[PDB]
């Protein structure tokens, strides 16, 4: 081989019956958060990390639905591919399903229902996606660490343990649903055994990187918003939250077309074409306004 | 007897991109799909035979969600509206479904809440001739059909989206009609529901009941208003430990389905709050 | 005749630091002070003579806000509760104010909304003997006085904050009493409102009306619930272009103040939406 | 004189009748935003800028009320003083009223009803308060620039004009209610004439710095939240917004006691005393928890 890059996975899996009957009609990661489908937020997050090649993993039923919404990604300067998860057998299963898509590249996994907002978010992802060996994750102070993977730090701020959904959390630092990996992850994933719960656990993957001294745990500070989209009540909170930012600023959070245009993955002419069929609503108007406004 | 029509029509691109993935009247308002609210309204009016009209794209969706209704003691049929050519078009599309019966039309994105709502609908469905509509005081009557009243409280004019509204009373998206409505609908020229209602008013056959300020009438037309409606329902539901517009519950309380059938519908939802709630309805007395 | 008591008692430190700067029942729920809601409730029950009971710190505040009531056609008096020693203490403090009349007690942080609320209070104020209270279905009956009903819907027990509630029916913070309540209150031992109500129940003189699910009963006890109540009122108000619990409007519609007096009250508020609204009430018919 | 600092002003003025009747009972900047009084947010902002000597300007009626809430500031390691504004004759009046308090020091003015949130907010204020000459302001993209002082930028991103409440804004960049000044501001303030509106305008002050080439205009990016507290509807939005962050994180935004403790203006023993009278509620519990939890 002669030499002369990082791929993305969004896991937009089966949310069971927990949100029924809202989710009988459609899958969770197609429900909107305010003005746009849920999937637009993690997708925008990957794009902001600089990732253009992305694998959307969803149920067999829902795959066609995501495909229709997003296509191959070519209109936004992306290359989207699709795969199915027959059964919700754990988040780490994404690496077995995604094996051939990853190939010998670096990867990044994002949960389909994870929403992030804040200043210099681009720069915080930059430093994770720039480290070419090991794994990088983010830890975020929360009220209810029991629901997540919890990181324990020593007095020097070094990460020393990881626990999935501990009943007695060692700290309030939760592992967020955004993960960066080197080429070792597929092989670490293949050697995992199901948990007592029947799942291939992402925390087991991260524990394996930690055990080799190859796990970077960056803090995502309190000045960032990491929102919960797990309940009816939290989905509603996230909507309110985005609407308040958007109506205050006259700017959008996680508008993929805008992110593609600012990254130079699409040009002015292409952005204008995408604005055309949306011209009679606020979203298309906003795309048009981006052609002529300078936004710092 | 009285049949129902839910018009769950084409919202265009106005709510894109939320609506690229799915039609509007399938978006949830808090914990359930939008369509559940007007459907519940019809059920509360005592109507079991109901026509769901939607776009060609969305009609199969609503079918796939709701089926023939038989699990909730209903009889649901489906029809398509090729182009959003006005709300009155429901009566042409719905012609053969209505047959020679009385009808009721409800808008697919109209949400109602309040005390004795069952009784308020009762009096409208009970009037066997003419048409019945409801007027509700709003901030922005320009968006709606506006009713003008004389000093005696008699309705004397109707205007669709007037630039200078004569009053702040808006016509809500719930309409009751006799057997004349199909023929009135056929004779309309370019297709407004306000024209239909104006024809009933011109013959002295339009009842305009006030829906008082103690009732909530919410519009799910915008991203902002959809979010308002969610907050509103969630606050009521979490306060009461009771649901608003749960079709299964309405069917059970109307005796259109029995305890055994309710239990079967609770089964596949058992692992979430909605199924638990259906189960709890078998054993709790709720006044 | 029936007198009113608003208990606007000491919230302790539980809402600090919001409440360091001012008492709770002066915090606004959306556009108006909290106290306006229970006050409006009493006015809607037809009660004009009202005792406001609060802490020593906060009583002068409520006085300075509301005065003697004469601008709204009311007669407001004030009294203090030195220590938050239970809601039933209102009747000892309020003894000489009540005199030999019938009474009504409302909690200072209780918010009610819905259709025909005037009529529901009417039937309670109209019963001249015994006591009347309202039961409302809630998610968390542990926080309240809980009513247990038999299979015939008769009330058979009352429990204050039981760990194992017998039903989900909570007693709301609105109470109507005959002339027996002062003497029942004096004979209580360490001072619960549920004990007072239990004494009426034990003599077969407690009416427990259901406040149905079509009514909203909101609690303003927490930061979270205060915020919920704000959202809820704002959504109704911005939808309707009408206010909930505007005392001036209630006084005007009850004929306790006239058009001229309403106009004077609109004057100093003219440059904001609230004064504009009072002005608009002089000329708009609202059903 | 022998040599061997920056003072703050919070303008918490008369909001007229615009929010009546909510504001009949009490002044605006004492209304809570969620769990805490409004004044706590701009105060926390000054503290985060490193400012300990602060002048609270309010109406004659409301002064005693702020005083009771906040005292002399000594419990939080601050030195708070108070002054009255007899009539709401414009924001720039703060420098005439504050003349003797400012003396020959550098200053910072913050509006009493301005709420800010985001990542590295400390660092963004640091670079403004660190510049010892000229003035520094912040520009923030909004939907409704008409309501504010608007900044116009040239193609190189240089600020070239300032307009107060223009009916036809030149950009969507609004000047936020946070201002840093050198020793020239009192004298610039003294030479101002009332506007057509009867007000001593802050924008006139800022225009004078601009005209001498001494106005730094830093962008406050979209990843920051700058919230509106001007209406009943916006006050409610700000509450929802703070509550969603706080309940998600189990951390507080603009808790002055926490900011004083992290700045080392008060010690562990002092923080424990302040937690005592609040022990039976969530706020005091949170102060206590800060003594033992490491928070990054
Ligand atoms: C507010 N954020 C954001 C931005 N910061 N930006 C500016 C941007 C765009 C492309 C590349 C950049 F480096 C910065 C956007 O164009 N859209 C955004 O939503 S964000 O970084 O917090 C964010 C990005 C993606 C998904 C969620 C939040
Ligand atoms: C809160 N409401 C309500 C009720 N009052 N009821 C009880 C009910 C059911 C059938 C007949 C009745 F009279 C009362 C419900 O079972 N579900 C409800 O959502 S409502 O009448 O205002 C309503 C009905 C239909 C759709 C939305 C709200
Ligand atoms: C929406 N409601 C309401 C009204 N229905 N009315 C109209 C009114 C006034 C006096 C007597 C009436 F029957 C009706 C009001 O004038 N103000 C109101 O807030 S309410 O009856 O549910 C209510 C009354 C008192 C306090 C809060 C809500
Ligand atoms: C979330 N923010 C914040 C923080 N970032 N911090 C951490 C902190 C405290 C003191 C000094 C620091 F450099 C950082 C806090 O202790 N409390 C806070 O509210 S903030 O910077 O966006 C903020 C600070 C003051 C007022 C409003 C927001
Ligand atoms: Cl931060
Ligand atoms: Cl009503
Ligand atoms: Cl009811
Ligand atoms: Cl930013």
């Amino acid at each position: 081989h002669h030499h002369h890059k990082r791929k993305g996975i969004i896991l937009a899996g089966g949310s069971g019956t927990r949100l029924h009957p809202a989710t009988l009609a459609i899958s969770k990661q197609l429900l909107p958060v305010y003005d746009k489908p849920m999937i637009y937020y993690p997708l925008s997050t990957l794009m902001l990390a600089g990732i253009r090649e992305i694998l959307i993993i969803s149920t067999p039923q829902d795959t066609p639905r995501f495909q229709q919404l997003l296509g191959d990604g070519s209109n936004w300067g992306l290359d989207l591919q699709y795969a199915v998860q027959p059964s919700p057998d754990g988040l780490a299963q994404a690496f077995l399903i995604g094996e051939s898509f990853i190939g010998n590249d670096l990867s990044a996994l994002v949960l389909g229902d994870n929403l992030y907002y804040g200043h210099d978010f681009h720069e915080l992802l930059g430093s994770a996606s720039q480290r070419q060996t090991g794994a990088s994750v983010f830890a975020y102070h929360v009220l209810d660490p029991e629901r997540y993977g919890v990181v324990e730090f020593d007095q020097g701020g070094k990460a020393i343990s990881l626990e999935e959904k501990p009943l007695e959390p060692k700290s309030n630092y939760a592992v967020t649903g955004l993960y960066f990996y080197d080429q070792q992850v597929v092989d670490i994933a293949r050697d995992l055994k199901p948990s007592p719960r029947g799942e291939l656990e992402i925390t087991d993957v991260n524990r394996a990187y930690l055990e080799r001294g190859q796990l970077s745990v960056e803090i995502m500070g309190r000045g960032y918003a990491w929102l919960d989209t797990g309940t009816h009540d939290s989905l509603l909170e996230a909507g309110q939250f985005i609407a308040t930012l958007e109506n205050r600023q006259g700017l959008k959070v996680a508008c993929p077309e805008e992110i593609a245009y600012r990254q130079k993955w699409i040009d002015a002419a292409q952005l204008e074409k995408l604005a055309a069929p949306l011209a009679k609503n606020g979203y298309g108007q906003y795309l048009k306004r981006l052609l002529t406004e300078t936004v710092y």
